[PDB]
Protein backbone atom coordinates (compact mmCIF):
# COMPACT_ATOMS: atom_id res chain seq x y z
CA UNK A 1 0.00 0.00 0.00
CA UNK A 2 1.89 3.39 -1.31
CA UNK A 3 2.92 6.54 1.34
CA UNK A 4 0.53 9.29 0.01
CA UNK A 5 2.25 12.42 -1.34
CA UNK A 6 -0.77 14.22 -1.31
CA UNK A 7 -3.70 14.63 1.70
CA UNK A 8 -6.57 16.37 2.54
CA UNK A 9 -6.87 18.74 5.65
CA UNK A 10 -10.38 20.37 6.83
CA UNK A 11 -10.14 23.02 9.30
CA UNK A 12 -13.33 24.34 11.16
CA UNK A 13 -13.46 27.22 13.30
CA UNK A 14 -16.63 27.93 15.29
CA UNK A 15 -17.49 30.56 18.15
CA UNK A 16 -20.35 28.15 19.60
CA UNK A 17 -21.39 31.33 22.11
CA UNK A 18 -21.62 28.95 24.82
CA UNK A 19 -24.97 27.08 23.46
CA UNK A 20 -24.99 23.37 23.04
CA UNK A 21 -25.06 22.56 19.12
CA UNK A 22 -27.91 21.21 17.13
CA UNK A 23 -28.62 18.04 16.62
CA UNK A 24 -27.22 17.58 12.76
CA UNK A 25 -23.72 19.70 12.33
CA UNK A 26 -22.78 17.68 9.43
CA UNK A 27 -22.97 20.44 6.47
CA UNK A 28 -20.04 21.93 8.49
CA UNK A 29 -17.79 19.04 7.58
CA UNK A 30 -19.08 18.83 4.13
CA UNK A 31 -18.00 22.22 3.34
CA UNK A 32 -21.90 23.34 2.33
CA UNK A 33 -23.54 26.90 2.63
CA UNK A 34 -21.89 30.14 1.32
CA UNK A 35 -18.54 31.13 -0.39
CA UNK A 36 -16.29 28.72 -2.20
CA UNK A 37 -18.26 25.33 -1.05
CA UNK A 38 -17.25 21.83 -1.84
CA UNK A 39 -18.95 19.34 -4.63
CA UNK A 40 -21.64 17.07 -3.70
CA UNK A 41 -20.02 14.63 -5.94
CA UNK A 42 -17.25 14.16 -3.10
CA UNK A 43 -19.24 14.38 0.20
CA UNK A 44 -18.68 10.77 1.00
CA UNK A 45 -14.80 10.68 0.21
CA UNK A 46 -13.45 11.31 3.77
CA UNK A 47 -10.66 13.68 4.15
CA UNK A 48 -7.28 12.82 5.86
CA UNK A 49 -7.61 14.90 8.78
CA UNK A 50 -9.95 17.18 10.40
CA UNK A 51 -9.03 19.47 12.95
CA UNK A 52 -11.71 21.32 14.47
CA UNK A 53 -11.35 24.94 16.61
CA UNK A 54 -14.15 26.14 18.92
CA UNK A 55 -14.23 29.52 20.89
CA UNK A 56 -16.72 29.80 23.66
CA UNK A 57 -17.52 25.96 23.87
CA UNK A 58 -19.40 24.99 26.86
CA UNK A 59 -19.22 21.60 26.21
CA UNK A 60 -16.73 18.79 27.90
CA UNK A 61 -14.27 16.78 25.24
CA UNK A 62 -16.01 13.59 25.93
CA UNK A 63 -19.20 15.33 24.87
CA UNK A 64 -18.21 16.90 21.88
CA UNK A 65 -15.55 14.13 20.72
CA UNK A 66 -19.09 11.74 20.65
CA UNK A 67 -20.41 14.71 18.33
CA UNK A 68 -17.95 15.01 15.86
CA UNK A 69 -16.75 11.33 16.11
CA UNK A 70 -21.14 10.33 14.70
CA UNK A 71 -21.25 13.36 12.16
CA UNK A 72 -18.26 12.55 10.36
CA UNK A 73 -19.06 8.18 10.76
CA UNK A 74 -22.66 9.00 9.57
CA UNK A 75 -21.11 11.31 6.82
CA UNK A 76 -18.09 8.92 5.97
CA UNK A 77 -18.69 5.24 7.08
CA UNK A 78 -15.59 5.90 9.05
CA UNK A 79 -14.61 5.79 12.29
CA UNK A 80 -11.76 8.35 12.89
CA UNK A 81 -9.02 8.01 15.28
CA UNK A 82 -8.39 11.27 18.37
CA UNK A 83 -5.17 12.30 17.32
CA UNK A 84 -4.77 15.06 19.87
CA UNK A 85 -7.32 17.14 21.75
CA UNK A 86 -6.52 20.46 24.15
CA UNK A 87 -8.55 22.91 25.89
CA UNK A 88 -7.86 26.27 27.27
CA UNK A 89 -10.93 27.37 29.25
CA UNK A 90 -13.66 27.26 26.59
CA UNK A 91 -11.04 27.31 23.69
CA UNK A 92 -10.20 23.76 22.36
CA UNK A 93 -8.61 22.01 19.26
CA UNK A 94 -9.72 18.20 18.25
CA UNK A 95 -7.41 16.71 15.59
CA UNK A 96 -9.27 13.98 14.20
CA UNK A 97 -7.58 11.50 11.12
CA UNK A 98 -8.57 8.14 9.05
CA UNK A 99 -7.96 5.29 10.54
CA UNK A 100 -5.10 4.10 8.22
CA UNK A 101 -2.60 6.87 9.24
CA UNK A 102 -2.54 5.87 12.96
CA UNK A 103 0.63 4.90 12.15
CA UNK A 104 1.78 7.62 9.71
CA UNK A 105 1.31 10.12 12.80
CA UNK A 106 4.06 10.98 15.52
CA UNK A 107 5.51 13.38 17.51
CA UNK A 108 2.28 15.06 18.60
CA UNK A 109 2.31 18.52 20.97
CA UNK A 110 -0.49 20.33 22.31
CA UNK A 111 0.15 23.55 23.76
CA UNK A 112 -1.58 27.06 24.89
CA UNK A 113 -0.86 30.65 25.38
CA UNK A 114 -3.08 32.75 27.80
CA UNK A 115 -3.23 36.02 26.29
CA UNK A 116 -3.54 39.58 28.12
CA UNK A 117 -2.77 40.82 31.86
CA UNK A 118 -4.60 40.92 34.90
CA UNK A 119 -7.88 42.55 33.89
CA UNK A 120 -7.20 40.90 29.98
CA UNK A 121 -5.87 37.46 31.35
CA UNK A 122 -8.26 35.11 32.10
CA UNK A 123 -10.36 33.84 28.87
CA UNK A 124 -8.43 34.79 25.53
CA UNK A 125 -5.47 32.72 23.91
CA UNK A 126 -4.73 29.54 22.11
CA UNK A 127 -4.53 26.23 21.84
CA UNK A 128 -2.27 24.04 19.30
CA UNK A 129 -1.25 21.29 17.95
CA UNK A 130 1.51 19.57 15.99
CA UNK A 131 2.61 16.48 14.61
CA UNK A 132 4.98 14.69 12.22
CA UNK A 133 2.93 12.85 9.11
CA UNK A 134 5.22 10.58 7.48
CA UNK A 135 8.15 12.92 6.80
CA UNK A 136 6.00 16.27 6.70
CA UNK A 137 5.41 18.53 10.29
CA UNK A 138 1.84 19.43 10.35
CA UNK A 139 0.93 22.83 12.93
CA UNK A 140 -2.50 23.74 13.93
CA UNK A 141 -3.56 26.64 15.99
CA UNK A 142 -6.92 27.68 17.38
CA UNK A 143 -6.95 31.39 18.90
CA UNK A 144 -9.91 33.54 20.03
CA UNK A 145 -8.30 37.26 19.58
CA UNK A 146 -9.14 40.36 21.54
CA UNK A 147 -13.04 41.50 21.19
CA UNK A 148 -14.09 44.77 19.75
CA UNK A 149 -14.34 46.80 17.22
CA UNK A 150 -11.56 49.32 18.62
CA UNK A 151 -9.15 46.99 19.98
CA UNK A 152 -7.24 45.88 16.64
CA UNK A 153 -3.99 47.09 17.63
CA UNK A 154 -4.53 44.50 21.22
CA UNK A 155 -5.75 41.59 18.42
CA UNK A 156 -2.34 42.45 16.97
CA UNK A 157 -0.65 42.04 19.98
CA UNK A 158 -2.32 38.78 21.12
CA UNK A 159 -0.87 37.56 17.38
CA UNK A 160 2.66 38.15 18.50
CA UNK A 161 2.59 36.69 21.73
CA UNK A 162 0.79 33.42 20.74
CA UNK A 163 3.40 33.03 18.00
CA UNK A 164 6.49 33.31 20.35
CA UNK A 165 5.62 31.65 23.34
CA UNK A 166 2.83 28.69 22.02
CA UNK A 167 5.59 25.64 22.05
CA UNK A 168 4.81 23.09 19.27
CA UNK A 169 6.69 21.27 17.11
CA UNK A 170 11.07 20.04 17.29
CA UNK A 171 12.44 22.06 20.73
CA UNK A 172 15.79 21.53 18.75
CA UNK A 173 14.69 24.24 16.31
CA UNK A 174 15.66 26.42 19.02
CA UNK A 175 15.77 30.04 17.31
CA UNK A 176 12.49 29.74 15.42
CA UNK A 177 9.19 30.35 16.59
CA UNK A 178 5.69 28.62 15.34
CA UNK A 179 5.85 30.35 11.74
CA UNK A 180 9.35 28.31 11.13
CA UNK A 181 8.57 24.89 12.63
CA UNK A 182 6.08 23.59 10.01
CA UNK A 183 5.83 22.75 6.52
CA UNK A 184 2.29 23.48 6.47
CA UNK A 185 1.12 25.90 9.73
CA UNK A 186 -3.04 26.63 9.83
CA UNK A 187 -3.78 29.48 12.08
CA UNK A 188 -7.64 29.86 12.69
CA UNK A 189 -10.34 31.07 15.16
CA UNK A 190 -12.15 34.04 16.29
CA UNK A 191 -9.57 36.36 15.32
CA UNK A 192 -12.65 39.12 15.98
CA UNK A 193 -11.48 41.68 13.56
CA UNK A 194 -14.30 43.90 12.58
CA UNK A 195 -15.57 45.70 9.49
CA UNK A 196 -14.03 49.20 10.65
CA UNK A 197 -17.48 51.29 8.71
CA UNK A 198 -19.46 53.80 11.16
CA UNK A 199 -21.91 52.81 13.48
CA UNK A 200 -24.53 54.64 12.00
CA UNK A 201 -23.56 52.90 8.48
CA UNK A 202 -25.18 49.36 10.44
CA UNK A 203 -28.50 49.24 8.06
CA UNK A 204 -26.39 50.30 4.50
CA UNK A 205 -23.93 47.37 5.75
CA UNK A 206 -26.73 44.90 6.33
CA UNK A 207 -28.39 46.07 2.89
CA UNK A 208 -25.13 45.18 1.04
CA UNK A 209 -24.94 42.05 2.68
CA UNK A 210 -28.69 40.68 1.23
CA UNK A 211 -27.02 41.66 -1.94
CA UNK A 212 -24.21 39.50 -2.07
CA UNK A 213 -22.44 43.00 -2.37
CA UNK A 214 -19.03 42.50 -0.42
CA UNK A 215 -16.48 44.29 -1.72
CA UNK A 216 -16.97 47.60 -0.06
CA UNK A 217 -16.95 45.56 3.17
CA UNK A 218 -13.98 43.77 3.40
CA UNK A 219 -12.13 46.94 1.67
CA UNK A 220 -12.80 47.63 5.44
CA UNK A 221 -12.03 43.78 7.26
CA UNK A 222 -9.50 45.04 9.88
CA UNK A 223 -7.50 41.78 8.56
CA UNK A 224 -7.12 42.41 5.36
CA UNK A 225 -6.35 46.16 5.97
CA UNK A 226 -3.66 45.17 8.93
CA UNK A 227 -2.10 42.22 7.03
CA UNK A 228 -1.66 44.64 3.85
CA UNK A 229 0.30 47.04 6.11
CA UNK A 230 2.59 44.22 7.41
CA UNK A 231 1.22 44.69 11.06
CA UNK A 232 -0.20 41.35 11.43
CA UNK A 233 0.07 37.28 9.99
CA UNK A 234 3.19 38.64 7.76
CA UNK A 235 3.77 35.90 5.33
CA UNK A 236 0.34 33.99 5.76
CA UNK A 237 -2.19 33.01 3.06
CA UNK A 238 -6.15 33.62 3.22
CA UNK A 239 -8.59 32.54 0.40
CA UNK A 240 -10.53 35.23 -0.99
CA UNK A 241 -14.40 35.68 1.02
CA UNK A 242 -16.85 35.14 -0.84
CA UNK A 243 -19.64 34.07 2.28
CA UNK A 244 -21.45 36.76 4.28
CA UNK A 245 -19.71 38.00 7.48
CA UNK A 246 -20.20 35.43 9.98
CA UNK A 247 -20.86 37.50 13.43
CA UNK A 248 -23.68 39.11 15.03
CA UNK A 249 -26.54 36.46 14.24
CA UNK A 250 -29.53 36.54 16.09
CA UNK A 251 -30.10 32.70 17.34
CA UNK A 252 -32.33 30.52 15.87
CA UNK A 253 -32.25 31.80 12.26
CA UNK A 254 -29.75 33.49 10.28
CA UNK A 255 -32.34 36.44 8.76
CA UNK A 256 -31.09 38.98 10.88
CA UNK A 257 -27.83 40.49 12.42
CA UNK A 258 -28.16 41.84 15.80
CA UNK A 259 -25.50 44.83 15.87
CA UNK A 260 -27.02 47.24 18.33
CA UNK A 261 -25.63 47.97 21.90
CA UNK A 262 -27.12 46.56 24.58
CA UNK A 263 -26.03 45.62 28.39
CA UNK A 264 -25.49 42.58 27.25
CA UNK A 265 -22.38 43.73 24.96
CA UNK A 266 -21.07 46.17 27.21
CA UNK A 267 -22.77 49.00 24.98
CA UNK A 268 -20.76 48.14 22.18
CA UNK A 269 -21.78 48.28 19.06
CA UNK A 270 -21.13 44.48 16.94
CA UNK A 271 -21.34 45.57 12.85
CA UNK A 272 -21.65 42.41 10.78
CA UNK A 273 -18.05 41.40 10.42
CA UNK A 274 -15.79 38.18 9.82
CA UNK A 275 -14.64 37.22 12.72
CA UNK A 276 -14.11 33.88 12.25
CA UNK A 277 -11.09 32.70 9.69
CA UNK A 278 -8.86 30.37 8.70
CA UNK A 279 -5.27 31.31 7.30
CA UNK A 280 -1.67 29.20 6.52
CA UNK A 281 1.60 29.39 5.58
CA UNK A 282 3.27 26.66 3.68
CA UNK A 283 7.28 26.41 3.54
CA UNK A 284 8.18 27.54 -0.11
CA UNK A 285 7.27 25.57 -3.42
CA UNK A 286 5.33 22.77 -1.26
CA UNK A 287 2.21 22.11 -2.70
CA UNK A 288 -0.66 23.49 -0.80
CA UNK A 289 -4.26 24.77 -2.61
CA UNK A 290 -6.78 25.42 -1.01
CA UNK A 291 -10.38 23.59 -1.98
CA UNK A 292 -13.22 25.23 0.14
CA UNK A 293 -14.05 28.43 2.29
CA UNK A 294 -16.90 29.10 3.22
CA UNK A 295 -19.71 29.35 6.29
CA UNK A 296 -22.41 27.59 7.11
CA UNK A 297 -25.98 28.68 6.56
CA UNK A 298 -28.28 25.80 8.52
CA UNK A 299 -26.57 25.78 12.10
CA UNK A 300 -27.76 28.30 13.68
CA UNK A 301 -27.24 27.65 17.91
CA UNK A 302 -24.62 30.62 18.11
CA UNK A 303 -24.87 33.82 17.47
CA UNK A 304 -21.79 32.81 15.16
CA UNK A 305 -21.96 30.84 12.20
CA UNK A 306 -19.58 27.63 11.77
CA UNK A 307 -16.41 28.32 8.92
CA UNK A 308 -14.91 25.63 7.12
CA UNK A 309 -11.81 25.72 5.34
CA UNK A 310 -10.46 22.53 3.30
CA UNK A 311 -7.13 22.19 1.82
CA UNK A 312 -4.68 19.85 -0.54
CA UNK A 313 -1.35 19.95 1.08
CA UNK A 314 1.90 17.94 -0.11
CA UNK A 315 3.31 15.20 2.31
CA UNK A 316 6.69 13.26 1.80
CA UNK A 317 7.19 9.84 2.81
CA UNK A 318 9.98 8.71 5.71
CA UNK A 319 13.09 8.02 2.97
CA UNK A 320 15.63 5.37 4.34
CA UNK A 321 18.65 4.63 2.20
CA UNK A 322 21.58 2.25 2.52
CA UNK A 323 23.12 5.19 4.16
CA UNK A 324 21.13 7.69 6.14
CA UNK A 325 19.26 8.11 8.85
CA UNK A 326 22.30 7.26 10.71
CA UNK A 327 25.35 8.45 9.14
CA UNK A 328 25.60 10.65 5.58
CA UNK A 329 25.56 10.03 1.84
CA UNK A 330 28.99 12.28 0.89
CA UNK A 331 27.19 11.91 -2.46
CA UNK A 332 24.87 14.75 -1.47
CA UNK A 333 25.98 18.21 -0.52
CA UNK A 334 24.55 21.79 -0.29
CA UNK A 335 27.08 25.30 -0.79
CA UNK A 336 26.00 28.70 -0.25
CA UNK A 337 27.79 31.10 -2.86
CA UNK A 338 27.99 35.37 -2.50
CA UNK A 339 25.29 34.86 0.70
CA UNK A 340 24.45 38.17 2.75
CA UNK A 341 21.95 39.03 5.54
CA UNK A 342 20.54 42.65 5.00
CA UNK A 343 19.75 43.53 8.35
CA UNK A 344 16.88 46.36 9.94
CA UNK A 345 18.84 46.50 13.06
CA UNK A 346 21.00 49.08 15.18
CA UNK A 347 23.06 47.06 17.06
CA UNK A 348 26.69 46.93 15.88
CA UNK A 349 27.75 43.00 17.31
CA UNK A 350 29.35 40.80 14.60
CA UNK A 351 26.68 37.93 13.56
CA UNK A 352 26.77 34.28 12.39
CA UNK A 353 24.22 31.48 10.78
CA UNK A 354 22.66 28.68 12.26
CA UNK A 355 21.48 26.08 9.30
CA UNK A 356 19.01 23.84 10.95
CA UNK A 357 16.82 21.05 8.98
CA UNK A 358 15.98 17.47 9.30
CA UNK A 359 18.38 16.59 6.05
CA UNK A 360 21.45 17.58 8.73
CA UNK A 361 21.84 15.20 11.62
CA UNK A 362 22.69 18.24 13.56
CA UNK A 363 22.12 21.98 13.07
CA UNK A 364 25.37 23.83 11.70
CA UNK A 365 27.46 27.09 13.17
CA UNK A 366 28.90 29.45 10.59
CA UNK A 367 32.05 31.61 11.05
CA UNK A 368 31.05 35.50 12.08
CA UNK A 369 30.36 37.27 8.76
CA UNK A 370 32.13 40.65 7.88
CA UNK A 371 29.48 43.67 8.63
CA UNK A 372 29.41 46.50 6.72
CA UNK A 373 27.12 50.01 6.28
CA UNK A 374 24.41 49.69 3.33
CA UNK A 375 24.15 53.07 1.74
CA UNK A 376 20.23 53.66 3.21
CA UNK A 377 21.64 53.33 6.38
CA UNK A 378 21.30 49.25 7.53
CA UNK A 379 23.64 46.60 8.58
CA UNK A 380 24.58 43.99 5.89
CA UNK A 381 26.57 41.23 6.77
CA UNK A 382 28.56 39.29 4.30
CA UNK A 383 29.36 35.61 4.31
CA UNK A 384 31.27 35.78 0.68
CA UNK A 385 32.56 31.94 0.17
CA UNK A 386 33.32 31.28 3.84
CA UNK A 387 29.91 29.14 4.89
CA UNK A 388 30.04 25.67 5.91
CA UNK A 389 29.61 22.70 3.00
CA UNK A 390 26.26 21.47 4.64
CA UNK A 391 26.26 17.34 4.47
CA UNK A 392 22.57 16.10 4.18
CA UNK A 393 21.91 12.07 5.29
CA UNK A 394 20.38 11.12 2.04
CA UNK A 395 21.60 12.18 -1.45
CA UNK A 396 18.61 10.93 -3.36
CA UNK A 397 17.02 13.88 -5.43
CA UNK A 398 13.34 12.59 -4.84
CA UNK A 399 14.12 13.38 -1.31
CA UNK A 400 16.41 15.86 -0.86
CA UNK A 401 14.65 18.69 -3.68
CA UNK A 402 11.45 18.37 -1.40
CA UNK A 403 13.82 19.58 1.96
CA UNK A 404 14.12 22.95 3.32
CA UNK A 405 16.81 24.90 5.34
CA UNK A 406 15.90 27.00 7.98
CA UNK A 407 18.84 30.08 8.46
CA UNK A 408 18.68 32.07 11.77
CA UNK A 409 21.21 35.08 12.05
CA UNK A 410 22.52 35.35 15.59
CA UNK A 411 24.32 37.83 17.49
CA UNK A 412 28.00 36.80 19.09
CA UNK A 413 27.57 38.68 21.69
CA UNK A 414 24.29 37.45 23.02
CA UNK A 415 23.55 34.50 20.70
CA UNK A 416 20.11 35.86 20.37
CA UNK A 417 18.25 35.76 17.01
CA UNK A 418 17.50 38.77 15.02
CA UNK A 419 15.75 36.66 12.16
CA UNK A 420 14.81 34.12 10.83
CA UNK A 421 13.67 32.64 7.13
CA UNK A 422 13.73 29.43 4.98
CA UNK A 423 15.49 28.35 1.64
CA UNK A 424 13.75 25.23 -0.37
CA UNK A 425 15.95 22.50 -2.00
CA UNK A 426 13.13 22.37 -4.58
CA UNK A 427 15.56 23.88 -6.98
CA UNK A 428 15.74 24.57 -11.21
CA UNK A 429 19.01 22.55 -11.59
CA UNK A 430 21.75 20.64 -9.73
CA UNK A 431 25.42 20.99 -9.54
CA UNK A 432 24.22 24.74 -11.05
CA UNK A 433 24.45 28.48 -9.40
CA UNK A 434 20.99 29.30 -8.27
CA UNK A 435 20.13 32.63 -6.99
CA UNK A 436 17.96 32.25 -2.62
CA UNK A 437 16.55 34.24 -0.81
CA UNK A 438 14.55 34.66 1.87
CA UNK A 439 12.80 37.26 4.11
CA UNK A 440 13.87 37.24 7.64
CA UNK A 441 11.58 37.56 10.58
CA UNK A 442 11.84 37.92 14.50
CA UNK A 443 8.76 37.59 16.62
CA UNK A 444 6.79 37.46 13.12
CA UNK A 445 8.26 40.84 12.27
CA UNK A 446 10.11 41.72 9.41
CA UNK A 447 13.74 42.52 10.46
CA UNK A 448 15.79 41.87 7.06
CA UNK A 449 16.71 39.76 4.51
CA UNK A 450 19.15 36.88 3.08
CA UNK A 451 19.81 36.17 -0.45
CA UNK A 452 23.12 34.88 -2.42
CA UNK A 453 23.28 31.68 -4.11
CA UNK A 454 23.13 27.97 -3.53
CA UNK A 455 24.91 24.83 -5.45
CA UNK A 456 22.87 21.69 -4.50
CA UNK A 457 24.92 17.95 -5.70
CA UNK A 458 22.52 14.98 -5.26
CA UNK A 459 23.46 11.42 -6.23
CA UNK A 460 21.40 12.12 -9.87
O1 LIG B 1 1.41 7.66 24.25
C1 LIG B 1 1.81 7.25 23.21
C2 LIG B 1 3.13 6.44 23.22
C3 LIG B 1 4.20 6.76 22.18
C4 LIG B 1 4.36 7.25 23.62
N1 LIG B 1 1.03 7.53 21.97
C5 LIG B 1 -0.18 8.28 22.01
C6 LIG B 1 -0.58 8.94 20.68
N2 LIG B 1 -0.74 7.93 19.57
C7 LIG B 1 -1.48 8.18 18.32
C8 LIG B 1 -0.80 8.23 17.10
C9 LIG B 1 -1.51 8.47 15.92
C10 LIG B 1 -2.89 8.65 15.94
F1 LIG B 1 -3.57 8.86 14.78
C11 LIG B 1 -3.58 8.59 17.16
C12 LIG B 1 -2.87 8.36 18.35
C13 LIG B 1 0.21 6.78 19.75
C14 LIG B 1 1.40 7.09 20.66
Amino acid sequence: QPEPDMITIFIGTWNMGNAPPPKKITSWFLSKGQGKTRDDSADYIPHDIYVIGTQEDPLSEKEWLEILKHSLQEITSVTFKTVAIHTLWNIRIVVLAKPEHENRISHICTDNVKTGIANTLGNKGAVGVSFMFNGTSLGFVNSHLTSGSEKKLRRNQNYMNILRFLALGDKKLSPFNITHRFTHLFWFGDLNYRVDLPTWEAETIIQKIKQQQYADLLSHDQLLTERREQKVFLHFEEEEITFAPTYRFERLTRDKYAYTKQKATGMKYNLPSWCDRVLWKSYPLVHVVCQSYGSTSDIMTSDHSPVFATFEAGVTSQFVSKNGPGTVDSQGQIEFLRCYATLKTKSQTKFYLEFHSSCLESFVKSQEGENEEGSEGELVVKFGETLPKLKPIISDPEYLLDQHILISIKSSDSDESYGEGCIALRLEATETQLPIYTPLTHHGELTGHFQGEIKLQTSQ
